[PDB]
């Protein structure tokens, strides 16, 4: 089962219940059911290395949503140490040119987190988007507080991709805590909150309530972003963590759903 | 009173890596660039009350030249706080013949405790769209590196700017640094040994991989130049409304101002 997050701690798997609880209940009526095979939204590595879950819903074709997906990925790296990945994005179409969503957690008392609302249109070419999604939403206070933390560090992604994805406003972190029970603290007390408001501004402002030529940048754009990074962080990683035979049809179905 | 290359009112590190900057920039595009023609009123200008004093320096690219414009600036201000500030920048920017990145390079202190960089080849198409151009750019290039390595300094820390446009408009190897200030002779050593070294190479690859007094082709496409030219106006239009229009008046008086940001104007093609 995708919900029951088996590989992290009750605060981290509390938090990703609560949001995906969230976007599939203010969604519902514009959510589609998950149409993926058995196979795809819960797979294994035939050696047992690596364990994941994907949850995909499409959303109908007269709303703003594109799709939302939610994952779990565990791995057990030959060292002995576990890479566990949690994730919930939401994809909107070409409809409305609002912002997408995006929150990742991703742990090896370390963790990354990445939770950000990503631009859909040129920030410089178009800067009353900028105005209207970040500067008057206060998306930008998450990060701020989040690093005054002394464990709270910038991240900074070794993809140039990744950098230039992201908004201007984006928490990109690194928490590093002296033990596990500190982070957790972090965890329930800051992440939490921030990651749940920010969930909060892309439902409200986003989401809820065009140009023929700027569509049609909409779905240039949002294919481009789509398939790098499929290239990037599936085609290589996927086939190691899993096996080429597992990889081969998980990332077919996710390539279908992303339509690249 | 006092001229551009002067860089008064700074440490002589500063003026020294400002000097050779612009040095660099003017004798490496000899045959790009016509000769400064800004009257000596916008040249170098100041408050009729003294609080504010600052010079510009501003050469247009030749008809067949890639290069738009190269402008220059130092200001001081005195703060009625007690205060000064001194903004001094070199900026290359290069029209739609080219899809090539821009050059900036900003020293900004506004107190005595930190002195803050700005570094970078900011990026001239979209780059989520364009992967092509961040990769031919940024990720071939070891602009990154810099960042990196001045970062490793314990006195240097990032430096996140409060508009969210800046951010933005700078690429993902900018740096955007802050540097303790407090240490007097520890700022010179990191300007004239880290940030000096990586001021130049930047330039470098601007001057070599960007403007590339190579095949001075390629003919940028049709739909490809409109873009250009259209997110290059607006991020210059949105860049003088943020940084010229609400401070020059303020600092230098409606008369100065005006005169000034026409001239600003006029170069940056918003008149
Ligand atoms: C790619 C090119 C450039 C980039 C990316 C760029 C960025 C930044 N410059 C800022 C500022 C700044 N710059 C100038 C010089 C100047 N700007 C123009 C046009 O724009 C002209 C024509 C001239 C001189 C003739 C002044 C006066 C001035 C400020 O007052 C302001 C500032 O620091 O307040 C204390 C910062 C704004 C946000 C922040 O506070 O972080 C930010 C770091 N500045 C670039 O030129
Ligand atoms: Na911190
Ligand atoms: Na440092």
């Amino acid at each position: 089962k995708f919900m029951e997050f088996p590989y992290v701690s009750p605060t981290r798997k509390q938090l990703m219940v609560d949001l995906m609880s969230t976007v599939e209940n203010r969604l519902q009526s514009q959510l589609l059911p998950c149409n993926l095979p058995p196979d795809v939204r819960n797979f294994n590595n035939p050696n047992g290395s690596a364990e994941a879950s994907l949850h995909i819903r499409s959303g109908d074709k007269s709303s703003p949503i594109d799709f939302v997906i939610g994952s779990w990925i565990h791995c057990k790296i030959p060292t002995g140490v576990s890479l566990n990945i949690t994730s919930i994005s939401g994809f909107l179409n070409s409809s409305t040119k609002a912002p997408n969503f995006v929150v990742e957690l991703i742990q090896s008392k370390s963790l990354v987190l990445i939770l950000d609302l990503p631009h859909r249109k040129d920030l410089v070419l178009n800067p009353d988007y900028l105005k209207e999604y970040y500067q008057d939403t206060a998306l930008d206070s998450h990060r701020q507080s989040l690093l005054k933390l002394p464990e709270v560090n910038p991240y900074v992604s070794p993809s140039l991709f990744v950098r230039s994805a992201v908004s201007p406003t984006a928490s990109m972190l690194k928490i590093d805590a002296e033990e596990e029970d500190k982070l957790e603290e972090i965890l329930r007390d800051h992440v939490s909150p921030a990651a749940k408001e920010v969930l909060e501004v892309w439902l409200e402002r986003c989401v809820k309530e065009v140009g023929e030529e700027e569509r049609m940048e909409l779905e240039r754009r949002d294919k481009s972003f789509r398939r790098k990074s499929i290239e990037d962080d599936l085609d290589l990683q996927f086939p190691r963590m899993f096996g080429e035979e597992v990889s081969s049809r998980v990332v077919h179905a996710i390539k279908e759903a992303f339509g690249v």
